[PDB]
């Protein structure tokens, strides 16, 4: 019973009840159950996940202090959350030290040169995507987005990490893509993390009986698929694919450094976790808006017809020059910024900006809850790209509006993620027009789950402009 700590600093907040503190409050989901204590407790507030205290903040300046001023002394980690193996030394999951020393060896795999570099790749399944949904319109019936973008999604992962150059959609059984694609994010909603939280004391005993959250199946499979590749392949040299997997042998081939082929695997694996669900889903959910918004849709399509004469391939600098398209995706990240909350341990007894945060306490900013926060946002539940536009993004707060996070622990993929997206949506929209079907759901509806998603997945009726 840690659950007194709250009103012992005069922090308001729900009350916990014994050994399940707050959570019977999610019953809504991560997002509601943060809007309504926002609205009810106001800039600060604290709640109980089983007997773990969790910290949420509003303010700018204070998240400014735990996301950047402060990362590397306190608020350096994200909170532990069951038993994970080898992938401890993922970097997302890595610590202090150890977190900090595997944020240098990968920073330059996600610089912009080494993406540009991977446009052409990329692209190339834009293509495929594209080639892929013609025929799916082409058909008559309504297009699934979270399926031609899943694949989608799935065929730049595996092709920006060694040539494993894959049709994903239309092998949905080779075995290599059907491993990777059950590396889904976590719904910490759901019952086993849900009794873990409750009883995290059981953490240590699923780890010692090698119990781990990522499919071992899965994680055997990758380990030794790179294995392999990382010798049988280019231990041949001559004719290299700038992908993070070559980035990462050629990083480990000549600080703090050597990444240990286990490490480089479990970076492999994260890498595919981060971007594959995400990148689908944020599709997805740009599609509905511009679906349920005609005029934003032809508006994005004449952008990219000016900087794209007649379906001319989107390009690195090509699609740095849309705007609108920009002002698009950013509007979509507002409306769902589907990490939902940042989260970060307070390593120890401290005071930012007024108040004194316990050691141990989680530091949670409610994004989601930010981003639709009417005294930001005029009309927060609309879709309003001019809200980005050039002369109007400069009265955004960053650490208001912090889809990717922020600080030294922020997304370290962010650029790739947007640029896959656009290059993706650039070519989708040179091609094709998207238009609300009958079994289109509006308004969207949110699951009550722990992810951010739609109740029921999205469906679209697809046109080609001139497709005959
Ligand atoms: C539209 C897609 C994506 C969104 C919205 C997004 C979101 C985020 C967010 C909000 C965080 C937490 C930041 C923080 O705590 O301050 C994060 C973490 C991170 N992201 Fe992404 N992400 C996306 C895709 C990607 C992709 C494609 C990759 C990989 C190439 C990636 C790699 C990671 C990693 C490794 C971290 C952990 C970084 C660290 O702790 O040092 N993400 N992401």
């Amino acid at each position: 019973h840690s659950h007194g700590l709250f009103k012992k600093l005069g922090i308001p907040g729900p009350t916990p009840l014994p050994f399940l503190g707050n959570i019977l409050s999610y019953h809504k989901g991560f997002c509601m159950f943060d809007m309504e204590c926002h609205k009810k407790y106001g800039k600060v507030w604290g709640f109980y996940d089983g007997q773990q205290p969790v910290l949420a903040i509003t303010d700018p300046d204070m998240i400014k202090t735990v996301l950047v001023k402060e990362c590397y002394s306190v608020f350096t980690n994200r909170r532990p959350f069951g038993p994970v193996g080898f992938m401890k030394s993922a970097i997302s999951i890595a610590e202090d030290e150890e977190w900090k020393r595997l944020r240098s060896l990968l920073s330059p795999t996600f610089t912009s040169g080494k993406l540009k570099e991977m446009v052409p790749i990329i692209a190339q399944y834009g293509d495929v995507l594209v080639r892929n949904l013609r025929r799916e319109a082409e058909t008559g019936k309504p297009v699934t987005l979270k399926d031609v973008f899943g694949a989608y999604s799935m065929d730049v992962i595996t092709s920006t990490s060694f040539g494993v150059n894959i049709d994903s959609l239309n092998n949905p059984q080779d075995p290599f893509v059907e491993n990777t694609k059950k590396l889904l994010r976590f719904d910490f909603l759901d019952p086993f993390f849900l009794s873990i939280t409750v009883f995290p004391f059981l953490i240590p005993i699923l780890e010692v009986l090698n119990i781990c959250v990522f499919p071992r199946e899965v994680t055997n499979f990758l380990r030794k698929s790179v294995k392999r590749m990382k010798e049988s392949r280019l231990e041949d040299t001559q004719k290299h694919r700038v992908d993070f997997l070559q980035l990462m042998i050629d990083s480990q081939n000549s600080s703090h450094k050597a990444l240990s082929d286990l490490e480089l695997v479990a970076q492999s694996i994260i890498f595919i976790f981060a971007g594959y669900e995400t990148t689908s889903s944020v599709l997805s959910f740009i599609m509905y808006e511009l679906a349920t918004h005609p005029d934003v849709q032809q508006k994005l399509q004449e952008e990219i017809d000016a900087v794209l004469p007649n379906k001319a391939p989107p390009t690195y600098d090509t699609v740095l020059q849309m705007e609108y398209l920009d002002m698009v995706v950013n509007e979509t990240l507002r409306l769902f910024p589907i990490a939902m909350r940042l989260e970060r341990v307070c390593k120890k007894d401290v005071e930012i900006n007024g108040m004194f945060i316990p050691k141990g306490v989680v530091v949670m900013i409610p994004s989601y809850a930010l981003h639709r926060d009417p005294k930001y946002w005029t009309e927060p539940e609309k879709f309003l790209p001019e809200r980005f536009s050039k002369k109007n993004k400069d009265n955004i707060d960053p650490y208001i509006y912090t889809p990717f996070g922020s600080g030294p622990r922020n997304c370290i993929g962010m650029r790739f993620a947007l640029m896959n997206m656009k290059l993706a949506l650039i070519r989708v929209l040179q091609n094709f027009s998207f238009k609300p079907c009958k079994e289109t759901q509006i308004p969207l509806k949110l699951s009550l789950g722990g992810l951010l998603q739609p109740e029921k997945p999205v469906v679209l009726k697809v046109e080609s402009r001139d497709g005959t």
